[PDB]
Formats: structure tokens, C-alpha cells, sequence
């Protein structure tokens, strides 16, 4: 899975160990070994949520499988809990787009997950 | 909801108020309360459009409702005028990807819209 | 075609000519007019891959056609090749998402393709 977080929160508020924690949490959550998990955090973004520049985040989770109505509902719970606790962002100022990638459409090591 | 602009134009030339203006124009355009609208602007990006480095833009629009062939045509006129006027970007140097999102695949406030 | 590269490699390591290089080679690989291909590179990113912070890349290739099982496979060799050769990233620490874009859902110059 690939998890990306874009936020207007300044880099300095991102705690030491945040990428480590997202990896471990997401691995336990999707059931995938952590080795396949990529994490990208982008701090200091311009962005606005209701024409308001209060702390917010726009995230996305891509995965070959493990995406679904029930599943995504659990992930919002997990992910929004972390941004709240770790970065102090209100959950209702957080959007997370979920993507169910087809294996043939993910290139990895000079080829794709055929 | 969810509008992103990646551009090589300098940060110093993105007008203050650009985010609010986008917020308002999109609210009108999509008939979605401005409150549901999130906007992200990324200036100073490396990027190139047709081999060339003159100002260019790569945007994407994600909305649960309101996406579709004819509508997208209007979104393009609206978005191209805005970038051309506010950022001095030429309309032929702009791509905008449109994404109709299923409510189950969008998380907000500890849950998803399904 | 639009190609984005997100990597933790320092900006100072992106060789001059990299964007032209990618433009040239993608045009050839996809056989599409180079004047139509945008390239976006983003260095110095907070990324983790398999829990590690060693060099890695999260890329994307959006294209109206020219995308499918086999081609994605060759795009990967070519792309992972370039990245390894210029940015010294190991191909097994590179993910590339392929998005077969639907014309009508891509905006450019005040309208949409098809």
C-alpha cells in the first residue's frame, strides 16, 4: 500500500518516528507485511478546507486489494485518529481518497505485479 | 471538493486570496457548499510541459458528485481562465484530471461518506 | 501523458537535462507527440519504503491510451532503468502507478480531449 499525507502543518510538528508508526499501523491494518508499505508525508503545504487555513490534510491510500466499504471505514478511523493524536488535525478537516489498484497497473522492479 | 494545482510558477506570484477565490468559484461551479471544498496549491515545482519550462500547470479535481463529460468542459473553461488570469499561465499549457469519487472510497471525520 | 516522480533524493542530485530526458524517452516509449507530455519531479521528500528511508520513488504515469498489461511492463523497465541510472535508486524501492485516463476526464485548453 502507498499512503500519502499532504498537510499545511509545519514540518517541525511532525514527530520523530511518524513514518515508522504509519508503516507498522498500516501493515497491521491491511494485513500486508510492512516491506510493501510506502509512506510519504508532505508538510508546510498551502491548502484550505472551508476557505479556512486551519490545520488540515488531504490523503490517499492506494492498494492492490484490501480496499472496500467496511475496510475503508476502519482505515478512516485508524488514519484520522493518528493525524488527530500525532499532528493535532481535526478529523473533519481530513479527506482520504481510497484507491483499489489493479496489479497489472503497478510497476515495481523493472516490471509489474503481473 | 478536492482541487489540486501543481505548478512551476514561483510561490511569490501566487496571489494571496487565490485559495479563497478557487473555493468560491468551485462552490458555484459544482453547486456544493463552499464548506465541503478543499484546495491545495503547490508552487515552485520542477516540471515541464512540452519539453519546455515556461509556466505550466497540472491539476486534478476529485468530487463524489458532479463529474461528467459535459460538466468537465465547463470546469476546464473556468479553471483555465483562473490560472491564466491569476497566475499568467497559458491555457494550452494546462492539464486537469477529473475524478468522480464513490462515497465509500472517501474518508472524512473518522469514517467515509457511504 | 503526464509523469510524476516523488523521491527522497536531494534536489542537488537531479541531473540537468533530466526532464528533457524523461520527455524524450516517454514520447518514444508511448509514441506520443512530445509537445503533449508533461513531466513533474519532486525531490527532498519525507518518504519511507518498507520502513526504510534509503533512496526510493513513488511515481505515476497518466495516459489516455497506450497503457495495458504488456506496455506497463516495458514502461517499468525503462522507467526503473532511468531512475536507477540517474538518481541511483534501487528498482525494488520504486512503485509506479499506471492510470489509463479516460478522455472526457482530462482537461486542457478550455475543453477536454475527446
Amino acid at each position: 500500500p502507498m499512503f500519502i499525507v499532504n498537510t499545511n502543518v509545519p514540518r517541525a510538528s511532525v514527530p520523530d518516528g511518524f513514518l515508522s508508526e504509519l508503516t507498522q499501523q498500516l501493515a497491521q491494518a491491511t494485513g500486508k507485511p510492512p516491506q510493501y508499505i510506502a509512506v510519504h508525508v508532505v508538510p508546510d503545504q498551502l491548502m484550505a478546507f472551508g476557505g479556512s487555513s486551519e490545520p488540515c490534510a488531504l490523503c490517499s491510500l492506494h492498494s492492490i486489494g484490501k480496499i472496500g466499504g467496511a475496510q475503508n471505514r476502519s482505515y478512516s478511523k485508524l488514519l484520522c485518529g493518528l493525524l488527530a493524536e500525532r499532528l493535532r488535525i481535526s478529523p473533519d478537516r481530513v479527506y482520504i481518497n481510497y484507491y483499489d489498484m489493479n496489479a497489472a497497473s503497478v510497476g515495481w522492479n523493472n516490471s509489474t505485479f503481473a
